[PDB]
């Protein structure tokens, strides 16, 4: 059982309620196929303003729904985050024109950033915030994620 370690950062502006859903959506499958000693998963924020946050509880019981659980506390994206992660996953352009500003003040980066929604079969490109929103969006937001996550991963896999 061997192979090479590969890393994701799951990107979304306050790291509390879409990207630890991807992340732990992510861990999910991955541990589910028997490949969780090949990677590094983590997500983190645009933002500084939730920092040390756990996340929403709505996303919270969005996930214990699906039988997942976190234990996740928001941090934000750094310089280095840039040089060590193989692929950098954001949820909407906002975060995606961020993340390429932060990037050019980074000589040597070597992250892939790209939307996550890019790799939806559905072609939903964007992953709205749901923070005004109701259980039913945390709920979309986690069915988004699942595909755009198998996805990506059939084909880094």
């Amino acid at each position: 059982a061997e192979q090479v370690t590969k890393s994701v950062l799951f990107v979304c502006l306050g790291n509390i309620c879409r990207s630890p859903i991807a992340e732990a959506v992510f861990r999910k499958l991955v541990t589910d196929q028997n490949i969780s000693d090949n990677w590094v998963i983590d997500s983190g924020a645009v933002s500084d303003w939730n920092v040390g946050r756990s996340p929403d509880p709505r996303a919270v019981s969005c996930l214990r729904n699906h039988g997942i659980n976190t234990a996740h506390k928001a941090r934000q994206v750094t310089k280095e985050d840039f040089v060590t992660f193989d692929y950098i996953l954001c949820m909407d352009e906002s975060n995606l024109r961020d993340l390429n500003r932060k990037s050019n003040q980074v000589k040597n980066c070597r992250a892939k950033i790209e939307l996550l929604g890019s790799y939806d079969p559905q072609k939903q490109l964007i992953i709205e915030d749901p923070y005004y929103g109701n259980d039913a969006d945390f709920e979309t937001v986690y069915q988004q994620c699942v595909r755009c996550c198998r996805a990506f991963l059939e084909k880094v896999r």
